[PDB]
């Protein structure tokens, strides 16, 4: 197909919850080496937060069933799965690698991808053993507070991107890097930095993400 | 190793890795041993789920494609799709078909699995014929209706009118009556025939029996109710 077809019918597998299919279409449309739109921009990060998302819950539950034992099929299929997730992972990684993360001007561009990279190091930390954890969290907090340095510098505090990034950064430092006190610091402050200018916007799109902000800080922040 | 594959396939369960369940699934079958009671249960749940999706694409792509009747026409995309998802779905149905014919369905041994699998058999016929355009489609209808009174015939004789296989079997088949078969009135009679026959004779079940049979029941007069409305 050409360019178009790949990116309607992305498009479609969207509304069909095809997501493996999505995430082939959205693939093929960048390695048509053009800079993404804005909209399909979003439908390469739906397309494999969703297939990541379906491998990520599936491993947690066959850990879960494996920490306890204490037969081998077991680390068998939880391995077959990491081995997938992972190959998933990478896939994205070298795609933002080789086509997305810079050839970018925009300081939305550069950062949508950046937050991307520090989100799918960060599921492979979450599957890492402990060098290429440490390795990879290294990795993941060094592509977030780059995210993280541009959009402060370039972008105001009700953007939806930086919005997703601050949750997502501060995600990582609740559950990858083992800091509560930096990851409800970084929720609170990006809530109430974006509630201070909101009256400013058109907007759905910054309040849905604030809620997850604050849902993560009572999740937390509480006993 | 079977004990393996099952073994994975109720991890895949638990996952929800119903792609991957139901290729341990396939592969236990293979294996040539009958299924217990649960591993039928594994199997059917397996393969529900991954063409339960892909049912649920194609009517998602069917519709957007059915309209398209002229906001358009992004047309090749659409249709191409949809046929990509159906020849997809038409291999899962042939898939379950294949292994209901080349090992499950059997002379023997007991007649609540060969209800079961010919129960299965129906409804995987019942799955293609949603998508079929024929006839070739007038065709697939009958081999889901010869399965489904192929069933009919063995748990009408062999099993008591209370039985969960036999009350689903029933229910499942008058579904198929009027959703499919263009048959309103077989899928009411048949409904309310099963419904009161079970009902006459729940008073003859256990404490531990019934919880079963009654919640397909309420199955059964709902359809009724709304096949009046």
């Amino acid at each position: 197909m050409e360019r178009a077809s790949l990116i309607q019918k992305a498009k479609l597998a969207e509304q069909a919850e095809r997501y493996e299919d999505m995430a082939a279409f959205m693939k093929g449309a960048v390695e048509k080496g053009e800079e993404l739109s804005c909209e399909e921009r979003n439908l390469l990060s739906v397309a494999y937060k969703n297939v990541v998302g379906g491998q990520r819950a599936a491993w947690r539950v066959l850990s879960s069933i494996e920490q306890k034992s204490n037969g081998p099929e077991v680390r068998e299929y939880r391995e077959k799965v990491e081995t997938e997730l992972q190959g998933v992972c990478d896939t994205v990684l070298g795609l933002l690698d080789s086509h997305l993360i810079k050839e970018a001007g925009d300081a939305e561009s550069r950062v949508f991808y950046l937050k991307m990279k520090g989100d799918y190091y960060r599921y492979l930390a979450e599957v890492a053993t402990g060098d290429d954890k440490k390795r990879i969290i290294d990795s993941a907090r060094s592509a977030y507070q780059e995210a993280m340095d541009i959009s402060k510098k370039e972008m105001p505090p009700t953007n939806p991107i930086r919005l997703g990034l601050a949750l997502n950064f501060s995600v990582f430092h609740y559950e990858i890097a083992n800091s509560p006190e930096e990851a409800i610091s970084l929720a609170k402050t990006t809530f109430d930095e974006a509630m201070a200018d909101l009256h400013t916007l058109s907007y759905k799109d910054s309040t849905l993400i604030m809620q997850l902000l604050r849902d993560n800080l009572t999740l937390w922040t509480a006993d």
